[PDB]
Parts: structure tokens; C-alpha cells; sequence
């Protein structure tokens, strides 16, 4: 499946985008992790469901100089995205 995160907090400046790109390869999940104007970030990711609710797990942490209030989440269809980039 695909899931989609609005990722909520402090989290830029605190390399949160390349924290969610080893934790996502690291579960062979593919997607991305997009800087948002307002501050917040866009996560997507694409692979089993399992995997998928452990690595929302991880971005509901994030790297250890982040803050996340919230990840605002729902769940989709695979596109067939390969790879994770940041952006």
C-alpha cells in the first residue's frame, strides 16, 4: 500500500528528511520526503503494510533534535515509486 504523512513540529533544519530515507531503505520502502513552505513535511511511502506502520513509527520520533507534534496520515494505492528521495 502507500502511505501518506503530513509531518507536523519541528522538523526542518534537523535532518529529519535523510533520518526518514535510511529508515525507509532500510525496510526496502520506497517514496519520498519533501520540505514544505509552511515547515512541515510531506512523506510518502510505498510497500507491506507492516513495514509501512514502522516506519510511521520512526517519523513520529524523528531524529533526536526534532520535536514532531503530529503525523497526519492516510492510506492509498502504490504508483510504483522505487527508491526514497528527498527533496
Amino acid at each position: 500500500p502507500r502511505l501518506v504523512a503530513l509531518v507536523k513540529g519541528r522538523v526542518q533544519g534537523v535532518g529529519y528528511r535523510a533520518f526518514a530515507q535510511k529508515k525507509a531503505l532500510e525496510l526496502g520502502l520506497s517514496g519520498y520526503a519533501e520540505n514544505l513552505p509552511d515547515g512541515r513535511v510531506e512523506v510518502v511511502a510505498e510497500g507491506p503494510k507492516e513495514a509501512l506502520e514502522l516506519f510511521l513509527h520512526h517519523l513520529k520520533q524523528g531524529p533526536r533534535l526534532a520535536r514532531v507534534e503530529a503525523v497526519e496520515v492516510q492510506w492509498g494505492e502504490e504508483a510504483g515509486l522505487k527508491g526514497f528521495h528527498v527533496y
